[PDB]
């Protein structure tokens, strides 16, 4: 019937993106994926805080998917035997039935096939949206991630000039709402069902108690904080599924910005920090001058510092003592 | 002394916008709207919670106003004995004495006639503004609505291509901010006077009990969903006079957005989600491609499902398998 | 070994601006800047609610600092040893170091000098970053202003056109975390390090006890409103550097805006209202056509009546008729 060729992708857990072409003399084909929902009790900080977790593949983003304008993405979404709750998946890449969701609604047991064509360019959020209050429920459980779209000739600038990233970061930002006891204690509980009548009157109040990315307080530091060399051109992908970001990396800029997400919109310029609307994807691409260490947060500091919001990037090079310099080290006042 | 031809427009209720021409061969004209301010006890939610609103022509939002540039727009507004507080009238299209409030301050029993020109394009909220205090309590207890002024040669993509729409909605959504008692339920009053020093309580802590389009949950649903059919160029105006929104029109997409709202500007394409800073109105454009049900939505998930703030489009028409199919439905897993 | 000419500028309190060329013939120049640290109680709002406050130059928000593109910026930062904590500064503008953060960290009785080349264009923040938790305290005390970096020919409207300013003007916009005791009342505090502790509870919860301009509660009001003449172009600088504004001249518009406050983009034309996204600065310009009082707000309007967020302009000059007129003055109703 729809007579194309047909490529399996190996999806990468973020803040990793499966490997990908950015200009491509490929022709539109059925690209194929497979995302297995996972429900499970995680920490998600360093005080041992645990919260109920609802995913797609196990991780919080789920992960990214990348294909070009044309294509035909075909997913089948599993939700095994083991999970407890009816799940589904909706792409605002997608043009009708809610995005999909309205065809993929699966019970624990199931699974199900869906194709759409990527007509529209740019990144984009994917949810779980089961209906009614499930479905705020289940995207601040987790169930979240995003795909890119990418033009058959690559990115540019909008001024003919092409822009071509040595590597690409997802960072999905997610809000949580783990309620208190008497004592002032987070809460603990055996199951996501259990969660839910707790969760939900906190969630109406829309103050979370946890903003985090990757899943966890800490998760892009350490070991783990993403790398770059100066002279490398980086793009970041961010994602909110349910409320406003407003990313800054700090020590550096935003050199071409996409902060609606959308390629067939030129970049904005020059940026410092740039605003990620709560349902939506955005993109930022810079090219490191100095070495060191840059944080990379949402510039609500408050959320940044205290409750979870801050990737690190560690950066090898030579340093620029033309674009900054210690003139006087700390010294007593004259 | 101003020698220009007369037109009386009779207002509708939202969402429904009266009739208009986009292009026109008409010059400047003196165009007559009237608004009679009321004030009543209404009914916000399935619940049966009660609400005191303060609105112009009994609706929340008011009415859309619809003229070109360079008119002459000629409100007169009433305030009826009936009610019980001064209201006034600010435009944010208009230019001069705080948007024309401080020319429009009526006492119970009183009328005003205001004439401004419309120098700017876009679409503009208005709202009353009394003084003080009084000025958030008015906004939020629903006295608020918006304007559009239209280029003469109609809409433009930017890239010299018309834009022409088949039909418009106005959808204006309003924060509300509803007391609870000891119990946890929601307090009814007598009147705006006695509803005031609870609610500027509630208000200055910056989260609503309610976020609703049209005046309450579900009002555009079911009998009162949009409608379109596929092929339809439909045009979407949302304002919030107060605190930001974020639309998304779930299965669809903003094909032509202009979230700033003003024509001024080219429209951006092919958004997923965009935002409509408080304060404001935007206004972005989709032809629908796939029939069925479409929710348009503010994406910050728990206000849409939890809050109030969903409204649905029935679409009739074809269903288009090479843009979305279902390969394989739900199915026990192999 | 960087072999220019040096100019010393004399920075005055906002929301002034000191003086400065648009576009100029000078090439590149070290331009040196001085900032002394204070931390101070102070009076916040009518009523006397005070506030430990800490500060660049003793303002909340800190001097506007303007340049131009390509020079070298060298600010020679002080802590006297009456201050009780280490503090340091970061520029938006800069490149590497956590944008000099990493480079100025200085004890009570110290200071550092640091230089940064401005090779990016528009408004940007500079705050205090000690490290961790501190990071957003000292932000939200007060420890934040702007700098401009213009291009050497001065504005443009993107479509080859100068935009040239009459006067700047810089409005801080500043969110305040005021604890209550039990009686509701507001607490005060003998030092900043004992008012952390409740101040950081109540910072968590995100919702600020006031919203101000210029540091307090009718800052810019009555004798020392904003002024300007019907037939001036007038510039706001507008910055917010942990949370979100929405920015609106009440009577007025932002005939030119750059939301995200980056000279390298076209600014938008004929806004009502804008954003500026929290961690960033903003600039729009706006020719007077009437007089009388303005205001300029936030439009949260609940933030701008009740929680400080309120700037007047008084105007001189002709009334414009053909604007807006009172076609007839308030009166009975028929
Ligand atoms: O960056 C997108 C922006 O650039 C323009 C040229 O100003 O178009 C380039 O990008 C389009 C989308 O990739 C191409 O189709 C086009 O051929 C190319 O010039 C704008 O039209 C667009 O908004
Ligand atoms: O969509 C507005 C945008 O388009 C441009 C052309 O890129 O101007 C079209 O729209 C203007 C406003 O309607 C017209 O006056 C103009 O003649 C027409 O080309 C831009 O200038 C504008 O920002
Ligand atoms: O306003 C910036 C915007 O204008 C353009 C022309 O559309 O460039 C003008 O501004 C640039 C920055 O000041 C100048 O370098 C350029 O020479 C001038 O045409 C755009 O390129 C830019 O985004
Ligand atoms: O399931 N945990 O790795
Ligand atoms: O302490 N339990 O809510
Ligand atoms: O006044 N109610 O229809
Ligand atoms: O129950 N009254 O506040
Ligand atoms: O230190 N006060 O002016
Ligand atoms: O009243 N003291 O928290
Ligand atoms: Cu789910
Ligand atoms: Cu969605
Ligand atoms: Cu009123
Ligand atoms: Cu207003
Ligand atoms: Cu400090
Ligand atoms: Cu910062």
């Amino acid at each position: 019937d729809l007579k194309l060729p047909r490529q399996k992708v190996e999806l990468v857990a973020p803040p990793f993106v499966h490997a990908h072409e950015q200009a491509t003399k490929q022709g539109p084909k059925i690209v194929e994926f497979k995302l297995t929902i996972e429900e499970k009790k995680v920490v998600i900080d360093e005080k041992g805080t645990t919260f109920q977790a609802m995913t797609f593949n196990g991780s919080m983003p789920g992960p990214l998917m990348v294909v070009h304008e044309g294509d035909y993405v075909e997913t089948t979404l599993v939700n095994p035997a083991t999970n407890t709750m009816p799940h589904n998946i909706d792409f605002h890449s997608a043009t009708g039935a809610l995005g999909g969701g309205a065809l993929t609604l699966i019970n624990p047991g199931e699974q199900v096939v869906l194709r759409w064509k990527a007509t529209k360019t740019g990144v984009f959020v994917y949810h779980c949206a089961p209906g009614g209050p499930m479905i705020p429920w289940h995207v601040v459980s987790g169930m979240n991630g995003a795909v890119m779209v990418l033009p058959r000739d690559g990115l540019n600038d909008g001024k003919g000039h092409a822009l071509k990233y040595d590597k690409v970061y997802y960072v999905g930002e997610q809000d949580m709402y783990v309620p208190r006891d008497e004592k002032g204690n987070f809460k603990s509980y055996d199951s996501p069902g259990e969660a839910f009548t707790d969760t939900e009157e906190m969630m109406k109040k829309l103050i979370p108690s946890h903003v985090v990315f990757n899943g966890k307080v800490g998760a892009l530091t350490g070991k783990n904080a993403l790398t770059a060399n100066v002279g490398e051109n980086v793009l970041i992908v961010h994602s909110q599924a349910n409320r406003d970001s407003r990313p800054h990396l700090i020590g550096g800029h935003g050199d071409y910005v996409w902060e609606t997400g959308k390629f067939g919109n030129a970049p904005e310029v020059g940026l410092e920090t740039w605003f990620i609307r709560g349902g939506s994807a955005g993109a930022a691409m810079y090219k490191f001058m100095q070495p060191g260490i840059y944080a990379y947060v949402t510039h609500n500091l408050i959320e940044a510092a205290d409750l979870g919001a801050t990737a690190h990037f560690k950066v090898e090079g030579k340093w620029n003592d033309d674009l900054m310099t210690q003139v006087k080290a700390p010294a007593e006042i004259p």
